[PDB]
């Protein structure tokens, strides 16, 4: 039941402990623990304590950053200087560097999914940073049962983490076990600020049933649960409208896309890449998918939904993407989806995701945040 | 002049004027121009009265949107509610849009009133200098309105506003959402230069302009710069001399007011290598335009390396723009006297001047700084990434300077 993040910076500004201690202490829980979950496969502690020092320097010399002293990981595809990147960073990617302004001290990185859900779930540490690789920040938030953010596309940069440009996919975003801590996540790593939460919801869809794959009854349950508390508190729920766009189809571009991805990332498959005036066909139909979730969060204020299909679940040297149907619900738009913990079942997490319009993420925190009060 | 936006807007709260006097008057000077300047090709005098009485109400109940009353019109690019753009349909009704242009939304939210729309600039060898062909430009310069929005890849908001003196911000790549506007010709691969912007006669305009259309709020400007580079040559394109001495000119005053003006650094990027990338990424978001660009698009994998290639670059400007606070430099080779804001061919050298701020997303604002030869020259501003406030701000330190 460790603290959260935002509670341990508070309590070394209060001088009930120092980053020092809380270093120390995550160092203990990680040596302890990962003995058994190997999830800081790479480790920089001797730098970490030292970076601790610094930050209880900055404390005694008055200074009021909102992660200082915090220990935390990040996936081990983000550059940290001077630690491996699957090859040696020489700086730090732009995320790193503003959580290290911000006070926070980075003990290492957490192998590839869920690696930093892991380390949350465990309590080595509080905050942690995933990217949306196939649903790898909110399907190891939902396995694991914790919180995750899978922001509004371009709003965080993900420079230096892994030749150079944005990819239209891809995002990078913070993992915790706490709403306020998502929330102070985003707020320091945003390029520019994002819109203030809102009025609560009025009025949300719920869905339990994506035409791609066929979900358990423990995720649709999770879902109807949400809605029923939601209901429950005089917010309107519906099941259906002429608004949602095309889910089957929306989820045979999205796969197009990523194999893109993955097809350039080896020379051996350049050749079943698409012609470049396929691409842009491509990139014209997710514009206008995004537009045509925006005409929906004119009639909703948020959707929620599974965020995936089931709960956690070789002398050789993956085509099947429809276990990630439900992340690429938000991920071709590109719109906010927060996972949230709403519960166990048959000893295992199960959690609900929160889709808001573009930009809207501070919404989607606000919105899982009610769901998890009202669902206790 | 005729007064600035901000000066109406607050004589329409002072109750000096209304938003249907102002919207009379703004009607009047362009009736009045008739003869000699048709910038404003589509009029929309009646309902634009109406949303005058409408912003009338507003403010006899307290409301205080910063542009309550103001007239403007908007390059005929854009969307505008019940106005014609063309759809392709052989009938008229279905060519009528049925929503704001996002940018429009915003600025009527906001409370200005579109009395109609402006012609596209005129091309390059087509060309108040030009009488209409400045579109935007020249509604300002006239002074028929003292609010425009315009679009630019290769020029059409700097260029303008240099060749009729007035002021344009081309705001970093993204800042301003574009949807409704459709540069023609196009294919969606314009997507990672194309940027739409304010004009007006006025930074502060330029400044209001910019905060109610941003889609996420812009950084404040920060302190005067302190160091400057000047450049007035670049490789493609050889530039007048009075070009070149409006960028002196600037630099003169600068350097007069105690501010460090440089004139090379080891830190700025190619300009003829990044002048040959923007014209490739333009010669493929021109290639419905004409069977030699369909003809030469690349593979796939070259069009991701050209986006990767410019990633970098905007990187390298960051760097640049640790040492310096702005470039100032020529919006264009000359004063004013298949189509790419006037141009004929995706690699003109006439696009070179423009192509520096475009090809890495930043911002640029162009400022009168003179008149040579009986024709306007101007200079533009480069900031940083995200840093349009201090592109203005410096632009309008220039202008003070420069009287």
């Amino acid at each position: 039941r460790e603290p959260t993040a935002l509670a341990t910076a508070a309590a070394i500004r209060s001088g009930a402990t120092t980053a020092r201690a809380e270093t120390e202490a995550a160092i203990a829980r990680i040596e302890a623990l990962d003995g058994a979950i190997n999830a800081v496969v790479v480790r920089d502690f001797d730098r970490a304590l030292a970076a601790a020092d610094a930050a209880d320097a900055r404390i005694q010399a008055g200074d009021t950053a909102p992660l200082l002293g915090v220990p935390m990981t990040v996936k081990e595809a983000f550059d940290v200087e001077g630690l491996p990147t699957h090859n040696i960073a020489t700086s730090d990617a732009e995320a790193v560097r503003r959580l290290k302004a911000a006070g926070a001290i980075i003990l290492g990185k957490t192998n590839v999914p869920g690696g930093s859900a892991a380390a949350l779930a465990s309590g080595m540490v509080p905050l942690e940073l995933g990217s949306d690789i196939g649903g790898s920040i909110r399907i190891p938030a939902h396995f694991c049962g914790v919180w995750g953010l899978k922001p509004s596309w371009g709003a965080i940069s993900s420079h230096g983490h892994r030749n150079g440009a944005e990819t239209p996919l891809g995002v990078i975003g913070p993992m915790a076990r706490s709403p306020d801590d998502l929330a102070a996540m985003l707020d320091l790593l945003a390029t520019l600020p994002m819109p203030r939460a809102s009025r609560p919801p009025r009025r949300v869809l719920a869905i339990t049933d994506h035409p791609a794959i066929r979900t358990s009854a423990v995720c649709r349950d999770a879902v109807d649960t949400a809605a029923e508390a939601l209901a429950g508190a005089g917010i309107e729920v519906i099941r259906s409208t002429d608004l949602l766009p095309d889910l089957a189809r929306q989820h045979h571009a999205y796969g197009q896309m990523l194999s893109v991805a993955f097809a350039r990332s080896d020379p051996t498959l350049h050749a079943s890449l698409p012609n470049l005036l396929t691409w842009l066909s491509w990139q014209d139909a997710q514009a206008r998918n995004t537009r045509a979730w925006g005409r929906l969060f004119g009639e909703v204020d948020a959707v929620i939904a599974p965020p995936a299909a089931t709960q956690a679940f070789t002398l050789d040297i993956s085509p099947y993407d429809a276990h990630l149907a439900w992340a690429g619900v938000a991920t071709y738009p590109g719109l906010p989806a927060v996972v949230v913990p709403v519960g166990t079942a048959n000893g295992l997490p199960v959690g609900v995701q929160v889709i808001t319009d573009f930009h809207r993420d501070h919404d989607a925190i606000a919105t899982a945040a009610l769901i998890h009060r009202l669902t206790e």
